[PDB]
């Protein structure tokens, strides 16, 4: 029967959209913008527009929120759609304003809601229904609650609205909006699909799994930054797949006088297990479950024996499931971990440049804004934020806004209009000015992300970059080569040459191409950690790092370890000792499973410890030339990308005069070109500035300026302060470890053996 | 590393846990790894961890002797440095009998070739006493 549907999730967030693949519309011969009519549950009825989408199957339906709840119904269900040509244009209106929704308004709802959103659309309503329209900078809920012809009718231009009288008083079943739902979250599309796959069939369906007999989880730890969303989430998913959504708090706990918390905590559970498949959320445990060790007197322990004693003797009977928010999955008491307790954990990231957009445009929905918004630079720029953080931002910037116009928008009062406050475009000045008073949460905080470095970036070595092509990612795009010749891939990878020169860059390179995360380890911090933390913080490190596979870990100077191993001191390598005791027997301990490759950056292979060179631990040692010419072009195309030409001189010229240069030399040079064009700029515009007070209003017009490029003057001025940054003996010594590894693997041509 | 990681601290329990645990599943071959990274830590450029290195050390020499010989179980060392290898261990009692491994040569090379040639793609390859 392809004429019922199954309704689920939809895209379009238009009122009057129920999405239909072209096969349906072939089936039904329904013309585009006809009228429909849809049969649901509570015996409901809707009138609703046919628009075509391709992503649904032939048995889905996509429809928002509003007709969703006009039926009384929510997704997973079924309802039948059925053709509804005999609609005709609608003769009046009465609609009637909810009570909690047009609070502090004072506005002609005429002008400003009904007119554009009633304007050449054509939605069908049926009395009962409740209809949400977005403002100024407020949504604001109507009920039709009279029309012609009743019940169903079409929004004509032949219309008349009345929408004055007493609000009607809340419904009960209406199932109000205004509430969270999953397009209320955003930057967490992996995560929030991984919770739904697993969170929605039991309680969708609380028979059918128990028919088929198999447990379902019971406890889901979710851990990450405070004020991310969490508690948001799971509102949203309490509100979307329908549940008993129950809210207790840690600190209301300790607030209470001992046993009757207790009590209390005995009470929530006999609360949720009576009112059918519920969903219980507990925020902040560390606060009332930390370390035993933390714990210091005996009403904690009480409590916490309390918590464990009426959560596993729960275990399945009843749907309810519970799931726990905390900050890291370190300073819970472990036992909270066992079979049958919490043992799904997610992490949720810090959004990051596109989330962040995401994050923005739903804050920034509502309130008009300026065609001079450029949220993409504001998302690049921001970082170390969170979405309260960024609402916050949003909230702020509005208040600048508004703050400026004072005299404007009736400073003393008078209820100040819709319309008035509608001129409030935001400007990127408002948005600067906030970002001046602003303050970031994260800041010291690990990120986990995929880099943006190309592979033109750099010179190139291509065949180091074949090599590590060969290494990364035919192992994993075709393992069916190594498990049929029983090969196991390397894990450690090291390089060694001058100074910088392209490593971390070729890292991030290889993590960019990869599209796998990128972690980095940095040899200031690795010393940091050094005096102290040695063994667990190491764990901690690794086990983010597995639960990020596919990724990709990098070290910057591991050496700088031996360099306190090896040094002016040489008297703290208990340290060392067991940093490297940690490394190594983490190495021991990387499955094969895993896919995680590591790279270490030495500038001396010499003084770190020849133990690590192992099998089973970093074997491929790749030496970093020099850039020479090309090598040098390209990178000196690649740091003018930036905005000025160079059209004035040879740049491969430059090259062969300046052999032995690295290639941070040459950024450093570029760098200095660009503060001497900067500085003859400045001085040009202070000889405009004195001609002007010399003759006032002379002349005002762009004279021939220093404008972006790099004229020759500039260029003799770089070059004659360029550093030669390698000293010789430094290549002398990579040679002679070249050398020293050559002598090993030493055989001279070959004479075809075995001939 | 392992063992280097319990110099500091966390000692005197692992060692005493551990050869709990082989002696309860006698008959057992107990087996030691990095056996001179004890002594290449105690002479270098370090010089930090050689107390609770001898303290571990002690503890080791002090527990073998403290063994029944009715329980059948075995101790194999093994090192490549045997040079720094402090004269203690070697004692009546303590490990005696100690055996050198030459380097493999022709015979020895080609039987390790043959023996770790299995995989699936032999191709039909050439012969092992010239390689
Ligand atoms: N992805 C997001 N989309 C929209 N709003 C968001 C998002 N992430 C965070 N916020 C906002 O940040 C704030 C977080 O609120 P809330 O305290 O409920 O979150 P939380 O992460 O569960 O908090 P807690 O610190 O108690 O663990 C809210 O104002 C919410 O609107
Ligand atoms: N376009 C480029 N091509 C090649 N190398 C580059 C380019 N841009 C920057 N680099 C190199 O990247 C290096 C970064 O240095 P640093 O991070 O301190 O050491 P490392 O690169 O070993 O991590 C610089 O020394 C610079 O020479």
């Amino acid at each position: 029967r392809p004429n019922r549907l199954i309704v689920d999730e939809a895209i379009n967030e238009d009122n009057s959209v129920v999405s239909l693949s072209q096969p349906k519309m072939d089936e039904l011969q329904l013309f585009r913008g006809d009228t429909v009519l849809l049969k649901g549950k509570k015996r409901r009825e809707a009138v609703c527009i046919v628009l075509s989408d391709d992503t649904c199957s032939d048995e889905k339906i996509r429809m928002n929120r509003v007709v969703r709840n006009n039926l009384r119904v929510r997704l997973g269900d079924v309802i039948s759609i059925q053709p509804c040509p005999d609609v005709k244009y609608g003769k009046r209106i009465h609609v009637l304003p909810i009570d909690d929704t047009v609070e502090g308004i004072t506005g002609n709802l005429f002008e400003v809601y009904l007119k554009p959103y009633f304007l050449e659309a054509y939605r069908p309503i049926r009395k009962g229904d409740i209809f949400l329209v977005r403002g100024g900078m407020r949504a604001v809920e109507f009920k039709v609650v009279e029309t012609d012809p009743s019940p169903y009718c079409i929004v004509a231009p032949d219309t008349v609205i009345h929408c004055e009288g007493e609000p009607i008083k809340r419904e009960d079943e209406e199932e109000s909006l205004n509430e969270v739902g999953y397009d209320d979250i955003g930057g967490c599309r992996k995560q929030l699909a991984q919770i739904k796959e697993m969170v929605e069939l039991p309680l969708r369906h609380p028979a059918l799994f128990k028919a088929i007999g198999v447990k379902p989880p019971r406890g889901i730890l979710l851990y990450g930054p405070p004020g991310t969303g969490k508690t948001l989430i799971a509102r949203a998913v309490a509100n979307e797949t329908g549940a008993f959504f129950f809210l207790i708090n840690g600190p209301e706990i300790m607030s209470k006088l001992a046993g009757e918390s207790e009590s209390n905590l005995r009470k929530a559970f006999e609360e949720a297990e009576k009112n059918a498949p519920a969903i219980i959320f507990i925020d902040e445990l560390d606060a009332i479950a930390p370390k035993r060790e933390k714990t210091h007197g005996e009403v904690e322990r009480r409590i916490v024996s309390q918590l464990l004693t009426l959560m596993d003797g729960l275990k399945q009977r009843a749907h309810v499931i519970v799931m726990a928010a905390t900050n890291r999955p370190n300073s819970i008491d472990p036992a909270l971990r066992r079979f049958g307790r919490f043992d799904r954990e997610v992490d949720i990231g810090i959004p990051d440049a596109t989330g962040r957009l995401e994050i923005l445009q739903i804050h920034t929905k509502n309130m008009k804004l300026a065609d001079d918004v450029d949220l993409e630079q504001v998302a690049n720029e921001t970082h170390g934020h969170v979405g309260a953080d960024l609402a916050a931002l949003c909230s702020e910037a509005a208040l600048q806004a508004i703050r400026k116009k004072m005299d404007l928008i009736d400073l003393e009062d008078e209820t100040i209009d819709a319309e008035v406050m509608n001129s409030l475009a935001v400007t990127m000045d408002d948005f600067r000015w906030a970002l001046s008073q602003s303050n970031p949460s994260a800041l010291r905080e690990t990120v986990v992300e995929v880099p943006q470095v190309t592979w033109e970036d750099i010179g190139g070595l291509e065949d180091v970059k074949r090599e590590l092509q060969e290494l990364v990612q035919y192992p994993v795009e075709h393992p069916d080569k190594f498990l049929k010749f029983g090969m196991t891939p390397s894990k450690g990878v090291l390089f060694y040459g001058p100074p910088g020169c392209g490593k971390t860059l070729l890292a991030k390179a290889i993590a960019n191409e990869c599209q796998a995360n990128f972690i980095s380890i940095k040899g200031p911090e690795l010393l940091t950690m050094w005096f102290g933390e040695s063994e667990a913080n190491v764990r901690e490190i690794f086990d983010k790092a597995r639960q990020a596979a596919p990724c990709v870990l990098f070290f910057d100077e591991l050496d700088s370890i031996a360099k306190a191993r090896g040094g002016n001191i040489g008297d703290g390598g208990g340290a060392a000792d067991r940093v490297i005791n940690q490394i190594l027997t983490e190495m021991d301990g990387m499955s094969t499973k895993k896919n995680v490759f590591i790279i270490g950056a030495t500038n001396r292979p010499d003084i770190i410890d020849p133990a690590i060179l192992r099998p089973g631990r970093l074997d491929q040692l790749i030496y970093i030339p020099l850039p020479d010419e090309k090598s040098r072009v390209a990178i000196l195309k690649a740091n003018l990308r930036k905005s000025p030409v160079a059209k004035d001189v040879d740049l491969e010229f430059l090259a062969k005069m300046t052999n032995g240069f690295s290639g941070a030399d040459l950024t450093e040079i570029c760098q200095r070109a660009c503060k001497l064009a900067i500085r003859e700029s400045i001085e040009s515009e202070i000889r405009r500035e004195r001609e002007r007070q010399t003759n006032p209003s002379a002349m005002e017009v762009e004279e021939d300026d220093p404008v972006p490029e790099i004229r020759r003057d500039h260029f003799e001025e770089a070059m004659r302060f360029a550093r030669r940054s390698v000293s010789d003996n430094d290549i002398r010594k990579y040679e002679m470890f070249a050398q020293t590894l050559q002598q090993s693997r030493g055989f001279g041509s070959f004479r075809f053996p075995s001939g």
